[PDB]
């Protein structure tokens, strides 16, 4: 079930999934619509679902990783898509081999140095590139 803020923006949560506490490499996943495009893993919050809980669930489903949830980075709007996304830091401690989106739609995942993640997100996902600019 999709959920919405009072202004009609779709509620979403996403994680910056870092390889380590150094926050030097981050996990991106492929788009299902365009498998040659990279995005930050995230998606819709369920009814009454805490944003931090949604963030952890979405990363598990989309990226097949678990770890230690850190700070809320911020709340980011995509005016074009009418999205409002809570973005968290996650330090990855478990990498699972056969996760929900791999099995179901063949979603890919890849480690990126921060500067290269910002580069690949800039064209289609400038708001996701801004997640890192803190
Ligand atoms: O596909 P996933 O959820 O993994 C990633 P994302 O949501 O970013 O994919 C969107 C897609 O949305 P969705 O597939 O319906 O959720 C868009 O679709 P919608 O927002 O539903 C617009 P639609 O109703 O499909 O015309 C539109 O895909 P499309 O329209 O080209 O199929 C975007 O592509 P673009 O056309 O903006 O370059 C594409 O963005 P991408 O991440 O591929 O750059």
């Amino acid at each position: 079930t999709r959920t919405y803020d009072g202004d009609g923006y779709k509620k979403r949560a996403a994680c910056l999934c870092f390889r380590s506490e150094s926050e030097e490499e981050v996990l991106l996943v492929s788009s299902s619509r365009h498998p040659d495009r990279w995005i930050v893993p995230g998606g819709g919050m369920e009814p009454e679902e805490e944003p931090s809980v949604a963030a952890v669930r979405e990363v598990c489903e989309e990226a097949g990783v678990k770890g230690t949830l850190g700070r809320l980075v911020g709340i980011f709007e995509n005016q074009e898509r009418k999205h409002r996304t809570y973005v968290y830091v996650l330090i990855v401690t478990e990498v699972l081999e056969d996760w929900e989106d791999s099995v179901n739609i063949g979603r890919k995942r890849e480690w990126f140095k921060i500067e290269d993640a910002i580069k690949v997100l800039q064209y289609h996902k400038p708001v996701q590139a801004s997640y890192f600019e803190t």
